[PDB]
DNA sequence: GTCTTGCGTGTTGGAACACGCAACAG
DNA sequence: CCTGTTGCGTGTTCCAACACGCAAGA
């Protein structure tokens, strides 16, 4: 899934805060070849995360999915905890999306033990098909 | 200048410090050919960093390009490039073949100019006792 | 208070990382009298830092204090951002300190803005009177 | 000396409140800084004649009318001598030196350090040496 | 003098570790 | 209700590239 761009060396998939929100988040309910056929369609939540990278269509030490839009949710042998700030994604000035992190810890909230597995959970602003775009990588 | 790839959206360069200096400075350095000229030919030392942008056939923040080698704080421009760090080794496989040394321009008349936001990375090939180096050009903050 | 001491010129006071935490923040507790008598003792966290050379009871360029032991702390119209990393004292083969960095930001975290103002907070190791020793100098 | 209390004294006082008071000729309450001929000895001995220091020892010695044989060894300066001013005043040069073992350009480097202040003249004469060990 | 690589420690701001305000259930 | 239980942000300190600039020899 990746030379059928054919690629020079030292290129990767390196999008901004604001790419995810725009090019692929908002354009997935659109249908857009590359963004249908680029990034694997997944519910991150049915697994522990150390079994995703061979579930993913590609990646290195980083890996992009999308899931199903929404606590301590339930993932394997664990739960999500948030972490650090949500953070505003604007584009031209308009807010069109939110960077959330989070971080893996094993067991049951709040006897849970901290793993070094991590999420970015970027969201579009809207009220009540409707997925997140998250980033999975393992820490040091 | 890079749209004979029909670039998809959200794609930057970002080679390893392996790369650059294997299928980057080797491909050129055995003197084989590249399908496109990505990283340009260039005398670097003529020139102040600020220039040189608009020299790069891309690049948004960084641009690479390659340089005749020398056979120190070598003069170019308004300036002069003061050395830094600790030269680090780049290796593949357990081999080494390069040594990235970051730069700073100053401007002025050694050792009494001031210092810049500008740096250089430039890659060079290991050797014994058609000659470039790669540099990795880009500005602070 | 210097020359109840009697100096001779040239002579400083330049206490190693290692005496700060055997000789003084130690000893203090135990009530000995070049201890108690030397070094004023305020609660930092009170006031701006550049306020303190007139309150400290000697100092030419730097300061020493003693106070309670406790983040990003409000003081006067700032917060303390630790900076660098924790180091370890030991004599003669045992933890008895820890010396830790901190740089002054004026305004509210994390929109303060940076000042050349420091503060060096010495520790001992030590479950939960209890003080931290604190050096305070300037930048530049 | 109280417990805490050590010496370091600024480039400035050396300079004036101790090369010359001894250089006017005037007299100390006590020897402080010692008088010893510095370049007839290997600096590993030195600590063994200081008065006092921990890491560093201080000493004043006769004064000459470059890499001056002492010892086993020579000692190289280093840097760009550097100037003392008190209120705008010139009055010394403090000038680093390394210490080398063997013979010159031949001999090898050490950990021992001088730093040697002394006193500026026009076209009972001492130099004042700060000396210690690195690292 | 002139002009350098090669080590040293400041300054930064990034992002994770652990405490309670705020909410759902029991 | 009024507490018991089950999540979620947000302010700290950590950890670390990156070079800054004396300083040394080349």
């Amino acid at each position: 899934p990746l030379t059928q761009l054919s690629l020079p060396p030292g290129f990767r998939f390196y999008p901004t805060d604001e790419e995810l929100m725009v090019q692929y988040l908002c354009r997935k309910a659109a249908g857009y070849d590359f963004s249908l056929q680029l990034i694997a369609e997944i519910d991150l939540y049915k697994f522990d995360p150390w079994v995703l990278p061979n579930k993913a269509l590609f990646g290195e030490k980083e890996w992009y999915f999308f899931s199903p839009r929404d606590p301590n949710r339930v993932a394997g042998s664990g739960y999500w905890k948030a972490t650090g700030t949500d953070k505003i994604i604007s584009t031209e000035g308009q807010r069109v999306g939110i960077k959330k992190a989070l971080v893996f810890y094993i067991g049951k909230a709040p006897k849970g033990t901290k793993t070094n597995w991590i999420m970015h959970e970027y969201r579009l602003i809207e009220p009540s098909d409707d997925w997140v775009l998250c980033r999975i990588y393992k820490k040091q």
